[PDB]
């Protein structure tokens, strides 16, 4: 019993964190094999190819623990800088670089000066921002998921927006969202609630003995989406319905029956009650996170 | 900016998790140097759990009855002893991944990270607090026994909890790493229940200071209170009494934000009376009590917004 916001064990990622210094700027890098990946703004209207050509290998100071790494080459891929080093990381795990979709969750290992300080779970919001916990020096901290023994790197931290939310790239340097890496007027778009995730979280509450919000009613997908659009909820697709299939069979509550419960909660509120110790509808647990936490899958 | 429930990086702890099997029971152990620490109920049957005589059960076991597995490698048990509710298995190999560590017994209100394991394999990490009734609200399934709670101070791992059992309400009970239970619980299948729980007042205050540091002041008021009057009001909402120690502990946060501790107590009194009125504090519609004053100072900035 119990339902917590749970992150993946961070050990395989901790062994990859390094400190990267260039001039006055100091941030974090990801050391995999003989390459260190970090945000290209470490070299900072910035013409990045023009600023990079002026730099030489010895301008980049890389520190792995108490050991200095020797930079032997450098290249840029989109908004990521790739520093070729002399030593291959002996702690390199089996890994992939993956691009996630909004609504998908991941673990963040927050670092300062190449040293990991914390791990937390979060989701890629529909507006492509993440609600993280980051201070100055956190740039280069990474987002990941673990699938069996393979680490899938999905996010690298680049910046904080004026509302306190965060923006970054995949490990190939492509930003999530209509953001750019530079000091300019940038704002997050209007956010929405991840509907498939709230439904998964309602199924997790049923599994844990919270059935007060269930009713005898069902709905149509069309009628549910007309109601969900009024509350700034993401549209629910037939793919989302198919994805919730296992949870529906386990609890005996069909997705459109649970949708009628969500509809009543949106129009009436909680009435002094909580669901899994929360007075808000939680949208940062995917259907796979619910199944994984309510089955005990190990890494 | 931002405020998340943050756990410590788990790597130093992952390298200590092993699987311990005795007969039909399989649970987790903590391998530090040449000793594996695990709950003593690993020697029990489900029948035995009603009134186990652990000393009588242990005297009948030999070293080779305990199967210890570290990854895909079998460890050889060369000795065994019991310390309170923990079994200590002497093994023939020292853990090369043993970090710098301490065994610490915490007090209610304290927070820590939990590395939940099944079959000696870590599956997840989460942050939680020792409740005033000595239970923890964890996320644990069958086979999680032996999972540990820890804090990482500088580069030293302070082990404070080992998971032993789930109570009928879904909450969890366990021991420190010396085998002493937190709370009036026993590692027995007798009728036990968690006492009525209360809110950790000093932690909610720390969390209100974290919201002020992050730029949110809507909940503040022009009033103050005496400590006695605050406690008379707090007791009516099932809040833990606030002591002079708690007031002293909140001193740094008070100096940083410019709000006196008893003035922050006055905002809390008003929040308890009025509710949130459709508003949130740090993305929460409830008053959060699982961030200590030390956690707030660690995660938040040194400059108030
Ligand atoms: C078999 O069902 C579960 C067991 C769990 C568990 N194990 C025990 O409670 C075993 C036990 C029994 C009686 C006294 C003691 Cl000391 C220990 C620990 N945590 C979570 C659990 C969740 C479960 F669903
Ligand atoms: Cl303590």
């Amino acid at each position: 019993s119990g339902f917590r916001k749970m992150a993946f064990p961070s050990g395989k990622v901790e062994g990859c964190m390094v400190q990267v210094t260039c001039g006055t700027t100091t941030l974090n890098g990801l050391w995999l094999d003989d390459v260190v990946y970090c945000p290209r703004h470490v070299i900072c209207n910035p013409n990045y190819e023009d600023l990079l050509i002026r730099k030489s290998n010895h301008n980049f100071l890389v520190q792995a623990g108490n050991v200095q790494l020797r930079v032997i080459g450098h290249s840029m891929q989109n908004c990521v800088l790739k520093l070729k080093v002399d030593t291959a990381n002996p702690k390199t795990p089996k890994y992939k670089f993956v691009r996630i979709q909004p609504g998908q969750t991941f673990s963040v290992l927050a670092c300062y000066n190449g040293s990991p300080s914390g791990v937390y779970q979060c989701a890629m919001r529909p507006n492509f921002t993440i609600k993280g916990s980051f201070l100055n020096g956190s740039c280069g901290s990474v987002g990941f998921n673990i699938d069996y023994d393979c680490v899938s790197f999905c996010y690298m931290h680049h910046m904080e927006l004026p509302t306190g939310v965060h923006a970054g790239t995949d490990l190939e340097g492509n930003f999530y969202g209509p953001f750019v890496d530079r000091q300019t007027a940038q704002a997050a778009g209007t956010d929405t609630t991840i509907t498939v995730n709230v439904l998964a979280w309602l199924y997790a509450a049923v599994i844990n003995g919270d059935r007060w919000f269930l009713n005898r009613f069902t709905t149509t997908l069309n009628d549910f989406n007309l109601v969900a659009m009024k509350y700034n909820y993401e549209p629910l697709t037939q793919d989302h319905v198919d994805i919730l299939g296992p949870l529906s069979a386990q609890t005996g509550i069909a997705v459109l029956d649970m949708c009628a419960s969500l509809k009543e909660l949106l129009q009436n509120g909680m009435n002094g009650r909580t669901i899994l110790g929360s007075a808000l509808l939680e949208d940062e647990f995917t259907p796979f996170d619910v199944v994984r936490q309510c089955s005990g899958v190990t890494f």
